[PDB]
C-alpha cells in the first residue's frame, strides 16, 4: 500500500496559509492522499486586473497539480466562489477553467456548500458567520439564496463562540432544515457531531461541505470518523 | 495551533514526492508541513530549459515564504548536482532560494553532505538502488566536492534497500558511514533496523533532509526512532 492508493487530492492554498490539507488528512479515510500548493499572487489587491492574474495563478496551480498527478483539486476559499458580481455564474467559470486547466475534476469551496445543501434536499437555512463582516454575509446570503436556499437568519458579532453562536442562531430558527458554520480559518470539523447531537439538526460548514464534495468527486464512500451526517452520508 | 513549533515548506518534484508525509512523521510535535509544486512540464533537464526550471523553484519559494513558512525546503537529490562542479551550483540555489523567500533554505542533495561534514564523517559507502550510472559518477562527484571520500557505490522495494546496504557495508567495513540514495523509495523505517545490524550509521537523502530541516527550525527533538542522525539533533 502507497500513500494515496484510495484516491489523491491536490489543495490550491490561499496565502492565508490554511490548514485545510490537515484537516482533509483527518477526515479522509484510510487511503486517500492529500497533496497542497500555493498559488504565487503577490501584491494583490481587489481590482479586475488584480483578479484576473490571480485567476490565472490559480489555473497554474491546477495544472502544475494535475501534472503532478491528483485525482481532484479542490481550492480552498470560500468567499472566492461569489468574488464577481452576483449569482453562481463566476464560481462554474472559475470551476470550468480549473477542469480545463489540471484535466481532473474540481471542487470549490463555496460552490460546495450549496452543492451540498441541494443533494441533501436542504431549503431553509440558518447561518452563524462569526468570521464575517455585514458586507460579506449579505454576499454569501446573496450567493446561497442564487442556488436556490432561503436564509432565514444571519449572525456574526475560540470554540465557545462558534458553538454558541449556532446554538443560538438553531433557537432563533427553530424551522431550519440545516444550521451553516461559514468563516473558513476557524476550525468546526470537531464541533459538528457534538452541534448536531445537542440541536438535533443537520450542521455544515465551509470545511465540511468541501471534504464531502471532494470525497464524492473521489467516489470514495468512507470517512474517517464522527464528522457530522453530511459526511455520513456519503 | 497547528506549526506552532515551526513551519516548514517544501517543494516538491512534480513526482508527486511523499516527502511532506515522511517529514510529518518524522517531526515531532507542533511542527507544521506545507508543500507547493513548481510548474514544470515533464522537463527532463537540458541546457536549453534548466534556466526557467530554477525561476519556477524561486516562484514556489516565493509563494510559500509569503504564505507564511518559517523555513523551506527543495525536495530532490540531484538537482544539488544539476549544473557545475561540486557545491557551486548547490550553494547558488540555495541563495536564490533564500532570496526569493525570505526564508532559510535547505537542499535535498546539500544536506547530506552537510550531514557527513557535521557528524564528521570522512569515508562512506553507498548504496544508489535508484540511479543510473552517470547519476552515481556524478552524485559520487558531489561528494568527492565535499571532502568525502567514496569507498564503493552499488546500483541497481524494501528487501533491496536493506540488502543493498547490508551488502555495501560487508563490501567496505571501514566505511563511517553508509548512505542509501534516491529518494524515491522509502528508507526512514529501515535505518535504525540497519543501524541495528551493522553497528554503524546510516543516513538518506529523506533523513539529512529532515536533519537539516529541524536544525535550521532549531528543533531537536523528533517523534521516534529515525536513526543516530536524527537523535543527534
Amino acid at each position: 500500500a502507497d500513500y494515496g492508493w484510495r484516491g489523491k487530492v491536490g489543495l490550491i492554498s490561499t496565502p492565508v496559509i490554511e490548514n485545510a490539507h490537515v484537516e482533509l488528512a483527518r477526515v479522509a479515510p484510510e487511503g486517500v492522499g492529500v497533496y497542497q500548493t500555493f498559488p504565487y499572487v503577490p501584491n494583490f489587491r481587489v481590482d479586475a486586473t488584480n483578479i484576473k492574474r490571480a485567476v490565472e495563478q490559480l489555473e497554474t496551480s491546477a495544472a502544475a497539480l494535475g501534472s503532478a498527478g491528483v485525482d481532484i483539486v479542490g481550492q480552498v476559499g470560500t468567499p472566492f466562489s461569489f468574488a464577481g458580481g452576483t449569482g453562481l455564474e463566476w464560481a462554474e467559470d472559475i470551476s470550468t477553467k480549473l477542469e480545463k486547466a489540471s484535466g481532473k475534476p474540481v471542487a470549490l469551496m463555496g460552490l460546495s456548500i450549496v452543492e451540498a445543501l441541494q443533494e441533501r434536499g436542504y431549503k431553509t437555512v440558518a447561518i452563524s458567520s462569526t468570521y464575517y463582516s455585514r458586507e460579506l454575509s449579505e454576499r454569501y446570503t446573496q450567493f446561497l439564496e442564487a442556488g436556490g436556499i432561503r436564509v432565514l437568519t444571519i449572525k456574526n458579532w475560540p470554540a465557545s463562540y462558534a458553538y454558541k453562536s449556532a446554538r443560538e442562531v438553531a433557537a432563533e430558527a427553530p424551522e431550519a432544515d440545516c444550521i451553516i458554520m461559514s468563516g473558513a480559518a476557524v476550525h468546526t470539523m470537531d464541533i459538528i457531531a457534538p452541534l448536531e447531537a445537542d440541536l438535533g439538526k443537520p450542521v455544515i460548514s465551509s470545511d465540511s461541505a468541501f471534504f464531502w464534495k471532494i470525497l464524492s468527486l473521489l467516489g470514495v464512500r468512507e470517512t474517517s470518523g464522527g464528522w457530522g451526517s453530511l459526511l455520513d452520508s456519503l
